[PDB]
């Protein structure tokens, strides 16, 4: 596909306190407190097979400190409507 990075700003941010309420609802971590996104943040866009340039979706892959520890989210955002999932919640991991 097509990769970029992109910045931290609000909209970034916003995301990865999407990711970490995601997780909250599993469980499998202990609750998590949202703290903050850092750099480097990637974000894919993924095309149809068929067509040109006709856009399917993104993904985010995020590293978001929540209760003070370093995880890694990717998140998946659909074209159409914009809705978001949680695709993976992993670490900690070391930082970037």
């Amino acid at each position: 596909g097509e990769w970029e990075i992109i910045d931290i700003g609000p909209f970034t941010q916003n995301l990865g306190k999407f990711a970490v309420d995601e997780e909250n609802k599993i469980g499998q971590y202990g609750r998590l407190t949202f703290n903050k996104v850092i750099r480097p943040c990637m974000k894919k866009t993924i095309y149809e097979e068929n067509g040109f340039r006709e856009i399917k979706g993104y993904e985010y892959q995020l590293y978001v400190y929540a209760s003070d520890k370093l995880f890694r989210a990717d998140i998946s955002e659909d074209y159409k409507t914009r809705g978001r999932k949680l695709l993976r919640f992993n670490g900690p991991v070391p930082p970037p």
